[PDB]
């Protein structure tokens, strides 16, 4: 049984990509400051139940900190690119979701993310494109014992199954507020049995090529709070065009770019 | 070489979906009345350039026939669930286009539209899901001289191929005002040389799984306008929530169905 292995953010952003290319995770070392997930969890906190687990999106409205901080951060898009760039082209965001795993959360089969888009089992995973990034931000401590997400490392190459493992011979992602757990679609994972008294709480960020219609639209943001937000991460929520790898573009308005059509303001 | 094989609409959607099933490419005669098309085209004409061929979109702000009986079209809608439905589940529109190709417009190198999205080029042509329908309305008459799309009947189950075929070895699709033309992104195709002296305008749509992101966003059309066009109509310009053969929702607001979370009035 393999087990999850871990970088520190200070090691750079190629070191945790190469872990994610040979073991389809990883878990990144103080990647985010504290205080930004502190600021954050509030945003959450003062404010969608399934196996004692509750679910929250529109992270946009919720959270200007998320708008701003987190959906910018450097060592994530780095990687996302490394991801992406070449088989794919341009990344956005499939979904945001805050996951409070509330006591008596049992785990979930292990599975892989990729099986949403159907494409996914008519391609090898051993040599197919990656369809999916999870970047899960523990907004509080992750142990095995409060759920922590389970994965079966170097498991993204192998053929899509109906079975994979069972979820109590595999290990925990166990990690601190300010780290992160990088997976991509083809790991086979799943939430974790909290067998605590407390919540655990995380923030999932999942982000698939500009290709990929999102679970998440974000057409109800007001264009005055996403005039806030930088061209990049504008684009992540949906508000820009997306080009392939051959520069094809998608999700342009008027035949222009999206931005170009819109007269849409940004920041940076 | 293989002809491109004509179907009446009145045979029905199925005997269409069949021949595109073995072949890629049918041509429906009669689908769709003519004056149907001839309010389009002057919705078009009312707004007044690669290889001599002018492309235009926004077809849902120029022409509210478009909006309301093509998008609706019952017949096309038969096919394109055939084609989506099992496999893929809820379709809509990768854009809907007007293209006028000029006198002097030449033929394109025949090629897959499927290559759009780079899925496309791992999975087998021979039983990977369709990505791509591609339905032509002439708006005026499709001759083999002024530029009539170009078809490599049978082209759909081989594999991806850097050459396929030279455009001067493929027969042209032949239909008048009120067919259509219908074809699948692995079907073999390409524009042909309008060596006519007038023009050659076509309506192209286009439509593919719910999953893939169209290339046409509609998001500044009107939302009094929207409100006004059937919730298919809606959903096929990206504003419905799609659901894909496994019943999971994308283009979803609030984790909710996009017309519930919006209260978007259809008719």
């Amino acid at each position: 049984m393999p087990p999850i292995r871990r970088v520190n953010a200070s090691q750079g952003s190629d070191a945790a990509y190469q872990i994610l290319q040979e073991d389809g995770c990883v878990i990144v070392e103080q990647v985010i400051c504290p205080n930004i997930i502190a600021k954050i969890s509030d945003d959450v906190n003062r404010v969608n139940m399934h196996n004692r687990t509750i679910h929250m999106g529109d992270l946009v409205l919720t959270s200007k900190t998320y708008r701003d901080e987190l959906l910018n951060l450097p060592f994530a898009h780095e990687v996302l690119e490394k991801v992406f760039k070449k088989d794919s082209g341009d990344y956005w965001l499939n979904m945001g979701n805050i996951l409070n795993m509330l006591p008596g959360a049992e785990a979930q089969r292990p599975h892989r993310d990729d099986y949403l888009y159907p494409v996914s089992q008519h391609m090898d995973p051993a040599t197919s494109p990656d369809l999916m990034i999870n970047i899960t931000f523990p907004l509080n401590e992750f142990r095995h014992d409060n759920g922590g997400t389970l994965l079966l490392p170097k498991s993204h190459t192998g053929p899509n199954a109906d079975f994979y493992a069972n979820a109590e011979d595999l290990p925990a992602a166990e990690m601190q507020v300010g780290d992160a757990l990088i997976f991509t679609g083809k790991c086979v994972h799943g939430g974790g049995a909290n067998r605590s008294d407390k919540p655990r709480i995380g923030l999932a960020l999942a982000a698939q090529p500009g290709y990929l219609t999102p679970r998440e639209s974000n057409v109800n943001v007001p264009r005055d709070i996403v005039e806030t937000m930088t061209p990049l991460a504008q684009r992540m929520i949906g508000w820009g065009t997306v080009r392939t790898k051959d520069t094809y573009g998608l999700n342009m308005l008027q035949d222009k770019d999206f931005h170009e059509a819109l007269g849409l303001k940004s920041k940076t």
